[PDB]
């Protein structure tokens, strides 16, 4: 079928390649501007295909669908919408254009974590499986109904980028693949999300990643891994910003360890530098070890050689 890919990032790319690979004609591609010396994976691919791209700043001003960028998109006649990892706002005009509408990826269980941090979220929380949805775009935020959805556990040190590159990316690609090949038969379903379970939560940036020390050890190594690598959690040390890489919870057994105190303002107690990493204490008086730092602009540098 006819497919316009609107999104954007290697994902975007990935499932362009399969989905053109499994003779499908992408009409063409709709991605964010250069970033700039940054041309984004998805429009370097379409372009090196022949394949049209578009890199439209908006398609909406003063909330009204800009008329330019909806002619242009309406141009390629799309039969169905393939929307990787959008960040751009696109007008129902258009999800709603193609014949089959529009299909967007999610990585989360749907109704569980709506929002554009869900990956982070499921980190956050501590939640025990995780996994992503396909679901038909409607007007509302990750409310649309479902077409498919896979699981997978969460393995108790995952971070972001475990599990993203475990799971969520390559079998992503392949339920994105899965979910076309269904459309294309007339199978796919249309599965009303339930009402229970449903939440949101906010978009992480740097700036609400900071680290909440009143918690116990085991909410403080989820929030770490959960931010971890972006946009990474992060505490003011000595004066300055320090993000938090690579957490594990730890346990007890003496003698072996030496650390070099450190005080971290807020902290239950002081933290401890020690051979292998930065030991962080929670409210409970638990611990968790973290085995990377980074400073503003940060080079990474091991936990261990804070003083050094």
């Amino acid at each position: 079928m006819k497919i316009a890919v609107i999104g954007q990032s290697l994902f975007g790319q990935e499932v362009y390649k399969e989905l053109k690979n499994e003779g499908h004609m992408i009409v063409g591609v709709f991605t964010i501007p250069d970033k700039d010396g940054k041309v984004d994976p998805l429009a370097i691919e379409a372009e090196k295909d022949g394949v049209p791209v578009f890199k439209f700043p908006r398609w909406r001003l003063k909330g009204k669908a800009i008329t330019e960028v909806v002619d242009q998109y309406k141009a390629v006649g799309a039969e169905l919408n393939v929307l990787p990892f959008c960040s751009q706002f696109i007008p129902m005009e258009v999800i709603d254009h193609p014949k089959h509408g529009s299909i967007i990826y999610h990585p989360s269980l749907l109704p569980r974590h709506r929002g554009a941090s869900a990956i982070n979220w499921t980190l956050i929380h501590g939640d025990k499986k995780g996994g992503f949805t396909v679901f038909w775009a409607d007007d509302g935020l990750d409310t649309g109904p479902i077409l498919l959805q896979r699981e997978c556990d969460v393995e108790p040190n995952d971070n972001v980028n475990s599990i993203y590159k475990r799971f969520l990316f390559p079998e992503g690609v392949k339920g994105m693949v899965e979910a076309v090949r269904l459309i294309a038969t007339g199978k796919a379903p249309r599965i009303k999300q339930p009402e229970e379970g449903a939440t949101y939560e906010c978009i992480q940036k740097k700036e609400n990643s900071k680290i909440d020390w009143n918690q116990p050890a085991e909410a403080i190594h989820n929030w770490i891994r959960g931010n971890d690598r972006v946009p990474g959690a992060w505490a003011e040390i000595d004066g300055k910003s320090v993000s938090f890489y690579g957490s594990t919870l730890l346990e007890n057994d003496h003698f072996s360890s030496n650390g070099q105190p450190l005080e971290i303002p807020g902290a239950s107690r002081a933290a401890l530098v020690t051979k292998n990493g930065l030991v962080l204490f929670g409210n409970d008086g638990k611990m968790l070890l973290v085995k990377n730092l980074q400073f503003e602009d940060g080079k990474m540098i091991p936990g261990s050689q804070y003083f050094k």
